[PDB]
RNA sequence: UCGAAGUAUUCCGCGUACGUU
RNA sequence: CGUACGCGGAAUACUUCGAUU
């Protein structure tokens, strides 16, 4: 059966990914490492007091293997710049290519940011068009005039 | 309870507006009237080779949805159209209808010639709800 | 921020069924 | 395109619980 590429074991591993350093071998469409605060840094921030935030949430699913990123976001022109590469049509093309073949599923990106959040979702088949909507809605989030 | 701002008869209504359309009069986000073909008109358009008859798109306040199916043929004159479905005022308005002071999740989703976009977000969000969602409509309706 | 549970919706993919608007 | 399901996920809102006892 090739649907290991879809069976949960490559579903908890897409999971694991975000904390793992790919342990297994298992491919990321993220091309930077996720950066989520601790507890403690995340209620010690939390002073003053849901506006500007540390950072934003995003993941990328192919069928039911998703693969999750909390980076840090500053608001700066240099930081947006750093967290648009985190991931690439390349980077999520070759991933995909991992965990797709014969039946279409259904692909999704979703980002949330200031308490917006952003879905771009579809069939596999139509994964180009999601990764050109994807970058261009992250981009539009993250400039969201407050 | 007595909430009648997010209950099931006006969940009813509001799904009912987009045929009704307007019946009883309930308050719609959308400020054009529904254009969804019928079986047979997207038979012979699809039996003609891409390119879809329009798009589908909807605002949600809570458990309260409204759907509009409109025409859209890659024009500039179709696109000015279309975006006119609503507004920043036509949403807030209506929404102002269906909320309390109790925070619930609200939602723009729309599909356009495979892709599906989907802005949400609390209650106390829909002003930026609005903003991203004009945005993603103008971009997925263009490329 | 992380994990888990419930509740109320929506979205996508797949499959089935029924249609004159 | 519309309606009704069934399956598999995801997203949002609200609620509860745990996170170098």
């Amino acid at each position: 059966m090739e649907r290991a590429i879809q069976g949960n074991d490559t579903r908890e591993q897409a999971n694991g990914e975000r904390w793992d350093g790919g342990s297994g071998g298992i491919t990321s469409p993220f091309k930077l490492p996720d950066e989520s605060p601790s507890w403690t840094e995340w209620r010690l921030y939390n002073d003053e007091t849901q506006d500007n935030p540390l950072g934003f949430k995003e993941s990328w699913g192919f069928g039911k293997v998703v693969f999750k990123r909390y980076l840090r976001y500053d608001r700066t022109e240099a930081s947006l710049h750093r967290v648009l590469g985190s991931w690439t049509g390349d980077s999520v093309n070759y991933a995909a290519s991992r965990f797709l073949g014969a039946n279409q599923v259904g692909c999704h990106y979703s980002i949330r940011f200031r308490g917006v959040s952003v879905t771009i979702s579809g069939g596999s088949r139509t994964l180009q068009h999601l990764c050109e909507m994807a970058i261009r809605s992250k981009q539009e989030l993250l400039q969201l005039t407050p």
